């Protein structure tokens, strides 16, 4: 009897080990839910990476910067899963932003094509995945994606940070648009975990002692402290809000950071 | 195997049986939850209400401005639980501000005798009773508070806006020094509820009720605390471990949008 | 003596006379502030526009779409104050947000090439105007752009508002970046004026239906507003922007004022 | 022609010459104001700082705990202004908060009547002197608090901050009020200043502790801001203050205006 016991879940952006998404899936799984995965591009690499999930699930390919993929999506979700059957929850774990608009690079020298890019990944693509999964979520649904405080602007984080300013604004819009199928819309801001993603941050970097001084900085603001190499914390939060225990909460963020945005030293 | 299962839990704040605090026990004790009550002033009434409840739970006399009840609150916990066992978390469900701090009462006349006495019981307590508890806390223990967001003025709230505004700012400093034993503080600010408190604010919570479901996504009922309650649990459960100094709205996502 | 005496302000963004930037242009003239203002596309037109203000006012076209004219403005700039001279403030007044994403169409419909025109045009052309414009900004300078409060999801605003929200960030790195010369960055938030760019959100409509949803938005800002709104005058916005241009909020950057009559700061 | 030429302002708080309303009076006295000062407790003291002001101002004893101070000082303004004569501002610079509440006393330990007065003197009176001011404020006039950023908790800061809190709520709700009356309130979020209600952070301190703190503190500030900070400077915040007393941000009430060098916008 787990807290997803039942619940068929859609979980996309598992690229490594390491990424957010598989300790996403493997929680959610352990939890009693039924997975549909997705990956971007390296199909068999990520297969390979699922293999180490607790469970197996099915892995549908999906580019949200493709028209044609997300067209598809909902069909190829009833085919994972069965007919007459509808999902519970959908994980957004994607994100990208090219290095022009990221790390060292300046701010100002980010060319718009590039920064257009990690928007459209990044933000727009919350918007799309949802159109793209509501017509086959169940009432009272869930749909959690993954953001990073952008409320101050920061070193490194750059144009990902605008991004994801963007990207809470899309996830309240989503929230009113999924309120009407008694479907929720949330974000889950995660303190830094060691990923590819976060890689992108130190480019071509020195690259230890950057990551060493950023999750000492967090830990340290951080009242309960901060691991940068644990990534479960972060994952039961989505399971939280993929579960029945949150009905009455949308278009929000929920914070699971150690606490470190609440402190200022 | 419920979501609370085992762990013993502090729960403040029940009155009636419309208390949001007699929805976050009912939920609670239904998620395999042990619970000590607390209630203010009238204990036989209080204890009525409690025998509602799905299961027997302790029930302690606490008055928040009472320093000689918040200075033996663990010592009479410790004996409702048994010593050597703690409690894995706390409930503030506590709110009060006289009626001239509240309603058609004009906000520049409510004497600061009455406002000091609203945010003692609103917002300083919500201090007090971590400081009176976290020393037979577990580590991961979890306090969780009840807020109605006052990021914005509104009509009738008048002076409890402004205790709400700062039991949020205390949140984050219970969070800082709760964080030292592993405990976590949050808040769950709720839509409003038909309880006794939200009563003392005012067909003007129809007009309420009405605009806050139309501005929520899902829907709002003030009728139901059942989701305000199972918000509450699951800041109480495992599920959040890294989550503290923060506020979780329970609201039908009314505070996320502009009509 | 007035309140931008002797300052060189780069002012973009008129296209008629109820422009905010129109405006912007005409309270800083009666401050004493000289001007530099920039148009799009219809130049003639903008002249016109132009040639209405208290004073004259040289006028550059500027496209921040087009990477030639933004690598060019500074060199244009120069010409029209003087080869050395530098401007004192910028005003970014430049948003659009094609009816795909903004309006009656629904939220989900809008194509992200058209939604990424208008973050373009909304919200990475002030990074852009003020990397172009930096170079020739007097050390404590000021950089002033317009926001429409987008901390809510609003009914059509939509992806307009998502834009505000990217612009919003954009502003504090901004900022940071223009920190190093001394220069201030923000945004002032105004409530909604009768304006081209505003008429966007009822796009299509017919009969009475225009006026009444203008009716409606004014009535309910107006309402939240302790100090009440009028979406025909866009003066007090203009003054605001002036106060952020002058010398008197020399250690705000990074921040949104709002303009607003108070509504945002309100529930009904 | 000053930025305040011709306005009847009040200006409480002044205890020393490094206070924020010792700086605030002389950047309005510099721009033009007529002030009516107000003091508290120690009014012979005060008046030989108010002695070191541009100009001569009249000085009203105030203790915003007392009923009675608060209920004449309408009459007494009248006294020192003129018989229906009106404020076009007032000015909010007085805090307190017992030791038992900030600086090194841990956060637990403060006992409610401590906190209590500091909510009294600190936020409540926001409203108190609003409420005692605005019969004889002008149409259009202007409130303005100071507040300091308590979005995040901070070491030491701790009752002080759920104070500033409890301040920024009453901003709010004095604007609502004040609106009525056609009056603005906001408050002024300023960086650190050394001044005596500062340097309560360092209550107790011995050696060279004091100091390190305070450097401490000032470099934090100043490596988030973008245009810097210096604590020994309150003219940009004074200045600012005065542009929210001005005629030039009519449109905005119930907000805060950060005065901060842009640390609140900053993550390092
Ligand atoms: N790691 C952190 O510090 C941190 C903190 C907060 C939020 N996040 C967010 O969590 C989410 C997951 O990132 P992660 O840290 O697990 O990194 P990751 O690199 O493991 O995951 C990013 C995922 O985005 C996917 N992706 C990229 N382009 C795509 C496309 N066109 N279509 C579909 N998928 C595409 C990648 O394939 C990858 O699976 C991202 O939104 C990231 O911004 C990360
Ligand atoms: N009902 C709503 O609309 C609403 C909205 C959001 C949040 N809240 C908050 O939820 C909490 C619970 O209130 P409620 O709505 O259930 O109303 P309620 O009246 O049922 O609960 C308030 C409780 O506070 C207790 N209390 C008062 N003075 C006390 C004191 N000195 N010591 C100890 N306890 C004392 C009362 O005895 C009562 O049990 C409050 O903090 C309230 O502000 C209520
Ligand atoms: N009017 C409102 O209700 C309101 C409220 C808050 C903020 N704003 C903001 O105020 C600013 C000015 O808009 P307005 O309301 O005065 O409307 P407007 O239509 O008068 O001005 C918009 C301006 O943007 C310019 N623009 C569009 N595309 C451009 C491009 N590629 N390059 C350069 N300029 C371009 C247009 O030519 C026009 O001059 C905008 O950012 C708008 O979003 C408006
Ligand atoms: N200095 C800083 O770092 C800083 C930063 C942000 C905001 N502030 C705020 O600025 C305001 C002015 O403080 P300052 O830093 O100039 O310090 P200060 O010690 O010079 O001023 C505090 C003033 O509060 C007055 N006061 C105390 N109790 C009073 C009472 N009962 N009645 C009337 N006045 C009373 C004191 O007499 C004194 O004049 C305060 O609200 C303070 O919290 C200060």
């Amino acid at each position: 009897a787990g807290l997803l016991e039942g619940k068929r879940i859609l979980v996309t952006g598992i690229i490594t080990d390491s990424s957010i998404a598989f300790h996403i899936a493997k929680v959610a799984q352990e939890a009693g839910a039924e997975l549909v995965l997705t990956g971007f591009d390296r199909m068999k690499l990520i297969q390979r990476i699922a293999d180490r999930l607790p469970k197996p699930a099915p892995l549908l390919e999906l580019d949200v910067q493709n028209e044609e993929h997300l067209a598809s999506l909902a069909d190829r979700i009833s085919g994972a899963i069965g007919e007459g059957n509808k999902l519970d929850g959908v994980v957004h774990s994607i994100g990208f932003m090219p290095q022009t608009g990221m790390g060292v690079n300046p701010f100002f020298d980010a060319p718009y094509a590039d920064v257009a890019k990690g928007i459209h990944i990044s933000a727009y693509s919350y918007a799309s995945l949802a159109k793209a999964t509501l017509p086959i979520m169940n009432e009272g649904g869930s749909i959690v994606g993954m953001d990073f405080d952008p409320t101050r602007a920061m070193p490194a984080y750059n144009w990902m940070t605008v991004a994801k300013s963007a990207l809470e604004s899309v996830n309240r819009f989503v929230a009113r648009e999924a309120g009407a199928a008694g479907v929720r819309s949330n974000l889950v801001a995660a303190g830094p975990i060691r990923t590819l993603a976060m890689s992108a941050i130190v480019g071509g970097a020195e690259a230890g002692k950057q990551m060493q001084l950023l999750e000492e900085g967090w830990d340290q603001r951080a009242p309960i402290g901060w691991n940068m190499k644990d990534p479960t914390p972060v994952a039961k939060t989505v399971c939280a809000l993929l579960s029945d225990w949150m009905p009455a909460t949308t278009g929000t963020i929920i914070y699971a950071d150690g606490g470190a945005s609440t402190q200022l030293l």
